[PDB]
């Protein structure tokens, strides 16, 4: 159909991700596994399929294991996202995205 | 430099550059098995003269090909440019996508 | 003996000062979208079992990150499938295009 594909975005040292699209309004925090920093070098990109919001993971950041174009979020389902990699993970009422360390 | 719109390929993966008199087809193929990808978004662009046909969006799964011009013709003395993922055989345009590591 | 090339870093000019034996080529890294000669790439040439590549160590600011990403196969003259879609021949020359990155936060 007619799909949007937005710019390709890269999270900073904070590992922040803000996604305002629509009438949907939310914040990530990219974050390794094991030591809950942020991280910096993510690619992400939001494309509007149909009537579906999604959020990719085009590259995780440098030295971690490689996330290649997977969805991750799902951003018109709310919360409910696409599951593949339950790499989203809620605490202290917070938003993360995990990437695990490499080797 | 104009207005067009997005296009998503098909089960076909078929791509007409099909604006002003210069034409040219275009089918989007796996890397490896050559088999008809789905998912992969496309624009086109006129800029001086020159129509050119970007990827948007590589289909998931496979590598991230974000806003990298993939073919472009040339209305002027220049021939008409194309990246490496531009793959000729059987007298047919190969457009290829690698699948991801894992 | 496993001859290790030294890497180059990109000026404004965007070339690449590839001169591996007698096997010299040409690249120049350049915005995808404005066409642009980019500067600060950071790219070097290994050799491992008689297999002659190009690997990109960093990508310019301001673009998508790259991390040891192979680019170019020298021995066979023939672009790595998973970068075929960032190399780019116009007037004879090889081009090396980068796609520009914006913020998160």
């Amino acid at each position: 159909g007619e799909p949007k594909v937005y710019a390709p975005v890269t999270t900073g040292a904070d590992g922040k991700l803000s996604l305002s699209v629509g009438g949907y309004k939310k914040t990530f925090t990219k974050v390794d596994a094991a030591t809950k920093a942020p991280l910096a070098g993510a690619v992400f990109q939001v494309v509007e399929k149909d009537g579906d919001i999604t959020l990719y993971e085009l590259s995780s950041p440098a030295g971690y294991v490689p996330v290649t174009n997977k969805p991750i979020y799902n951003i018109s389902t709310g919360e409910a996202f696409d599951s593949a990699a339950a790499s989203v993970v809620k605490e202290d009422g917070q938003y993360y995205i995990t990437n695990t360390a490499a080797l």
